[PDB]
């Protein structure tokens, strides 16, 4: 009934492939080794007398997170070798993936050990793996695993999360959350695209080819002011959207600013409802406002306004850091939203509303980009 | 020169095993295949005979988070199976590990495809797996992976955990601030046993063989009094020593109280406390949600922990009736069952209200808690003694 957790792959006729479902095996000559050398083929062998009454053994183990770790323990005189070096007499050692057992000498391999217990798709829901295919984890959110999956048949790319159920068990909310983030329908916002309910919570979203705004932001580039442009009033009508669905933000940085292809010119995703904090929270629509300045700022620049006396003093201060050789080649208007939206007092602080009718949005040319780009 | 990303194994006699280090594989009976199905040995069948000239390639590709991911895409006649299903004509699918490639016919097995992109040793500084190996990941934390890991030699258990570089890129820090961390001796700490800096952090730290109170406390289950009174009492020793070491931990909860064996009486260590430092709410003080105080912070999460262990439900939490969980903290009208409490002695009852005082001003501090009646228990002291010769 039971999955095998780990194949061991004969390398030498005369040794039979093994397949791992119960907890623990032992290898050796006797008669009472759940792998016996013993197949009369073998027998003849010189290099068979080599082998121990009871050589060596590999065995599963409840890891630390529920998990399970593969163990070998060599119990041979003449040593188990794994990928070369010696394990040695009463000794144990974890079994990585591929791994190679070798008997008595370093030269003579034997088995090639492979690891089941990772991909392991079982470890999902059936309803989900009917559906899709479990591939690569794309990173660690606030939520927990987000990964890679491919639509069964179709084998179209899309982006899972997966949350923990046991994270809130000490004392349900989501399925009804869900529902109204679904019926949102907008091109510029990530889609729910389906969801899952196991010991798990699973999220099925749209995955962005084109990843995060961060990197076209990382190692001192920076962007022409026109896609600074675009990429900004994509962001406004997004977070304005959100604000008027009754959905505040509240951690908008470049790295959950996701874009559409590698062409410069390309929508804007938005994702995910401290160089960004606001420095009221550090001491509530002006929050995601206070963060869009800081996400324009970098973008113009280059570089954050507040880095690393403290970091937060600097914010609650709202004294960034201006360098005039970067900022020279940077239009006045520009540079004047950016101050604008990075004003301490929030009920100063510039709205969306009022970013979206500052001089420098006013761009009809850029306008019609993003309306020909909604047709692509 | 490069390192094999996949073995193929053979599983009918008249194949050939392949280890793949190229970026493509065709496999078919065209001499042009990386991959030919021309042995004579194989050429007198008559299966043979239903495999295509140009059958099926196998081929990586760069992946969204800079990975790999290896691809089948069948360009047969009469098929190429993968673990029994069709992948079909000009269509394309990824390959799991230990996938089954049949050929002609679902049954008629051919391949076990293995992905080696499994977590290799190389993709880690040489340094380190020069100590250690890597091993299964424990969790997402805040600071990002932290995988399990073995001392090469001794055999043991430790938690590594690794953070990128690449995250502060834009516009180091970490070197001097872990230094300050790894001279902190208290046996209720987590010590930071090791540190490794390449394209990305490692930070080994010792592993707690017995999880997260957290898990002693979820779905309804509860502890015994006594064993209640020995955590605690361990909490507010190690507490004391951060805030006597001008650390305030500020996000104190039973998913960072570690303990040490699946043994019910044993040693707690605490974790996160720097590590909430390192990158810059039901346990959140009313205070917080409205200099030296800072510390009456540390001191409700406690009250909380201990609300927690005692009763097996929170003190706080939510109710489409009750409105905010934010009300009830700011208010501090914790939620009380009679039922819950009637086997919880009054001086523990006592302590918990002490502690969850909305005040800062009033609250308890961690030395009135050690003085406070409950704790003047000679018996645990003495077996939280005999644990650290443990």
């Amino acid at each position: 009934t039971p999955a095998p957790w780990a194949r061991l792959w004969a390398l030498q006729d005369g040794f039979a492939n093994l397949e791992c479902v119960n907890d623990n095996y032992w290898f050796g000559r006797d008669k009472s080794c759940e792998y016996c050398f013993d197949e009369p083929l073998l027998k003849r062998t010189d290099k068979y007398r080599t082998y121990s009454k009871k050589h060596f053994r590999i065995f599963r183990e409840v890891g630390p997170k529920n998990s399970y770790i593969a163990y070998i323990e060599d119990h041979s005189g003449n040593g188990t070798f794994v990928n070369t070096e010696l394990v040695g007499k009463g000794k144990r050692r974890p079994l990585n993936n591929n791994s190679e057992i070798a008997l008595s000498l370093s030269r003579n391999k034997v088995f090639v050990f492979f690891d089941l217990t990772v991909d392991d798709q079982s470890v999902y829901p059936k309803a989900l793996r009917d559906e899709y295919i479990m591939s690569k984890t794309l990173g660690s959110g606030a939520c927990g695993e987000v990964k890679l999956a491919f639509e069964r048949k179709t084998c179209k790319k899309v982006a899972i999360r997966i949350i923990s159920k046991r994270k809130f068990a000490i004392g349900l909310n989501v399925e009804t959350e869900i529902e109204i983030l679904k019926k949102l329908n907008h091109p510029c916002i990530i889609k729910i695209k389906n969801f899952f309910d196991a010991e798990d919570y699973y999220i099925v979203l749209e995955l962005m080819e084109g990843g995060e705004l961060f990197d076209k932001v990382v190692g001192n580039k920076r962007l022409k002011e026109a896609t600074c442009k675009l990429y900004f009033y994509q962001m406004l009508l997004a977070v304005q959207y959100l604000h008027e669905n009754g959905i505040i933000h509240r951690d908008l940085k470049p790295e959950n600013v996701l874009l559409s292809s590698q062409e410069e010119d390309c929508l804007i995703k938005i994702t995910d409802f401290p160089t960004y904090l606001a420095p009221e929270v550090l001491v509530n629509r002006a929050v995601d406002c206070w963060s869009l300045g800081v996400i324009l700022f970098i973008c113009l620049s280059g570089y954050p306004p507040f880095s690393e006396v403290s970091l937060k003093d600097q914010i609650t201060s709202g004294k960034y850091n201006f360098i005039p050789e970067v900022w020279a080649e940077v239009s006045e208007k520009a540079l004047d939203l950016v101050k604008k939206l990075l004003v301490v007092d929030p009920k100063a602080r510039f709205t969306t509303e009022e970013a979206l009718r500052h001089p420098w949005l006013q761009d009809e040319d850029m306008k019609r980009k993003f309306q020909d780009l909604l047709s692509e």
